[PDB]
C-alpha cells in the first residue's frame, strides 16, 4: 500500500523503493526503483564493500616519526619526518606517546626541520559537492591525512554582563587554534535578536572569528568546531609535544606534500584493524572513517597519493571487477554519502546487497549494520519499532536536510531475507510544524515495514 503510506508523508515528498528477497532476481515490490536520488549516508554500505575488497579486513591505518639523517651524541643531524597517514582514530596522546619513543630512542635535539608529511594524499582534504556552511562542523571535518582527535575542537561563549559589550570566547590552553570575538552582547527579549546571526568565519592557520549577535545567558554557549588546516594543527600539537618532552630544533615546521622515499621508522602508531573500525562506521554512521577509507582506497588501487577522483574511480572499478556490479550513471562523489553530487538508484544499491548478501559468510558485513531496537543508528527507530521489526532489521541509515533513507536487511514473519532499499528525498515540512518534522517520517515507516514484515 506504498501509495496509501506516501499520502502520510508531506506534500510532494519522493520516493524510490525496492524489496527484493535475498538471492532472487524479480522485487517484490518496485516503486521508482530505477529512478536516481540522493543515498545520503547509505553511500557507506558501498564504501565497506569496496574497502574490505580493496583494502581487506586487517587493514591498518599507519602514522610514524621518521628520521632522516645520523644521531651524534643524542643530536638528529638531518630532518624528523611525522608521515600522517589519515588514521581517523589518532589521538594527542598517541603523538605524545611517539615522541616518548623518539626520546628513549637517543634523540634529545634536532639539527634540522620538523617535517608534516601529508603525501599520502593530494588535492583537497574536502569532496566536491559539499556545502561551504558545514565545513566548520564536527560532522564534516575536511578528513585530511594529519588528523588529531577527529581534527574537532570545543570553545564556550559567554555573554557579557553588560548587554552591548563583546561576548568572550574560552578554549583550552592545548588546542592550537586562535579565537576572536566580534560577538555583540544583547538584552534578554532584544528584536535585534530576530535576524541577527552568530556565525563562525574560518581563517589561515587555524584562525576562527565568531560575529554576529548572542542574547544574554547565564550559562556559557557550548561550540565545538573543525579544524580547516590538519597539517598545521598537527604540526603544533607535535611541536608542543616534542618542547614538553625536552627535544629541541633548529629549523622549523614544514609541510612536506609530495611523495618521498622513507626515513628510518623510530616510532610508530597502528589503528584498530579495518573491520573494527567499517563496524564503528556503519554502527554509527560515522563520516570521518568513511571518507579516510574512500581516499585510501583511491591511493591503494592506483598507487597514486589518494583524491577524491581516484576514490571515485576506484570504488567503480572495485564494484564492477570484484563484484560484478555495473553502477552504469551513478555517481560516487564520496564515502560518507554527505556530497549532494552522490546519485544512485535503489535497483543499483540493490545489486550491492545482493551481493553482500551472497558472499556475508566472506565479508562478516551484516553484523556490522545497526540492528533494530538494539544498537547503532536504528538503537532508537521509531518506526521500525512500531511496525514490530525490532530484532528483523539490518539497515544503514542516511539523513540530510530534507533526505531520510535506508537500506539494508530485512527478515521476515515467514523467515525469508529481503534486502531493502527506501530512498525518500523531498522532505519538507510548512514553516510552522518543524520541530514535529518527523512525525510523518515515523507513520511512513511503521505502516511500510508493518506491511512488509506481515505479508512476506
Ligand atoms: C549520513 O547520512 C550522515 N549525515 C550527516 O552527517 C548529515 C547530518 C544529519 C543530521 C545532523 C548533522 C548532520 C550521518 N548519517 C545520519 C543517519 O544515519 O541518519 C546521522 C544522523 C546518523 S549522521
Amino acid at each position: 500500500n506504498v501509495d496509501e503510506y506516501i499520502t502520510q508523508l508531506p506534500a510532494g515528498a519522493n520516493l524510490a523503493l525496492m524489496v527484493q528477497k535475498v538471492g532472487a532476481s524479480a522485487p517484490a515490490i518496485d516503486y521508482h526503483s530505477q529512478q536516481m536520488a540522493l543515498p545520503a549516508s547509505t553511500q557507506k554500505v558501498i564504501t565497506a564493500l569496496a574497502a574490505l575488497i580493496q583494502l581487506g579486513p586487517d587493514f591498518r591505518f599507519t602514522t610514524t616519526l621518521e628520521t632522516k639523517g645520523n644521531v651524534e651524541n643524542g643530536v638528529l643531524k638531518g630532518d624528523l619526518v611525522a608521515r600522517f597517514g589519515a588514521d581517523p582514530t589518532l589521538k594527542r596522546q598517541d603523538i605524545r606517546n611517539m615522541v616518548a619513543t623518539l626520546k628513549k630512542s637517543g634523540v634529545n635535539q634536532i639539527d634540522g626541520n620538523v617535517l608534516i608529511d601529508t603525501s599520502i594524499f593530494a588535492s583537497h582534504d574536502k569532496a566536491p559537492g559539499w556545502p561551504w556552511n558545514d565545513m566548520t562542523q564536527c560532522f564534516s571535518a575536511p578528513p585530511a591525512a594529519a588528523i588529531v582527535d577527529r581534527n574537532c575542537f570545543s570553545v564556550s561563549l559567554y555573554s557579557a554582563p553588560k548587554p552591548g559589550d563583546m561576548a568572550f570566547i574560552r578554549v583550552a590552553s592545548y588546542y592550537p587554534v586562535t579565537m576572536f570575538s566580534q560577538v555583540r552582547t544583547l538584552p534578554r527579549g532584544s528584536a535585534e535578536a530576530q535576524y541577527c546571526e552568530l556565525d563562525v568565519v574560518p581563517g589561515d592557520l587555524n584562525r576562527f572569528t565568531l560575529t554576529g549577535c548572542l542574547p544574554q545567558r547565564s550559562e556559557p554557549l557550548p561550540l565545538a568546531f573543525a579544524v580547516q588546516d590538519g597539517a598545521s594543527y598537527a604540526g603544533a600539537i607535535l611541536k608542543y609535544e616534542l618542547k614538553q618532552a625536552g627535544i629541541t630544533w633548529s629549523g622549523t615546521l614544514l609541510r612536506q606534500t609530495q611523495v618521498n622515499e622513507p626515513g628510518t621508522v623510530v616510532a610508530s602508531k597502528q589503528s584498530a584493524p579495518l573491520h573494527d573500525l567499517l563496524k564503528i562506521m556503519l554502527k554509527k554512521s560515522d563520516n570521518m572513517i568513511a571518507d579516510t577509507v574512500f581516499r585510501m582506497i583511491g591511493h591503494a588501487r592506483f598507487n597514486v597519493p589518494g583524491t577524491w577522483r581516484a576514490g571515485s574511480d576506484a570504488v567503480r572499478q572495485i564494484l564492477r571487477q570484484q563484484a560484478g556490479v555495473d553502477i552504469g550513471n551513478t555517481i560516487i562523489a564520496d564515502g560518507s554519502g554527505l556530497s549532494r553530487h552522490n546519485l544512485i538508484a535503489p535497483a543499483t544499491m540493490m545489486q550491492v546487497l545482493q551481493y553482500i548478501a551472497q558472499h556475508d559468510n566472506e565479508l562478516n558485513f551484516i553484523s556490522m549494520l545497526p540492528l533494530a531496537g538494539y544498537d547503532g543508528s536504528l538503537q532508537y527507530r521509531a518506526g521500525l519499532h512500531q511496525a514490530g521489526v525490532d530484532g528483523k532489521v539490518s539497515a544503514k541509515t542516511g539523513s540530510l536536510q530534507g533526505v531520510y533513507n535506508l537500506a539494508g536487511f530485512i527478515t521476515t514473519a515467514s523467515g525469508q531475507r529481503m534486502a531493502f532499499v527506501q530512498y525518500l528525498s523531498g522532505y519538507a515540512v510548512e514553516p510552522a510544524d518543524q520541530r514535529n518534522r518527523r512525525i510523518p517520517l515515523v507513520r511512513f515507516e511503521s505502516r511500510l515495514y508493518k506491511d512488509i514484515y506481515q505479508n512476506n
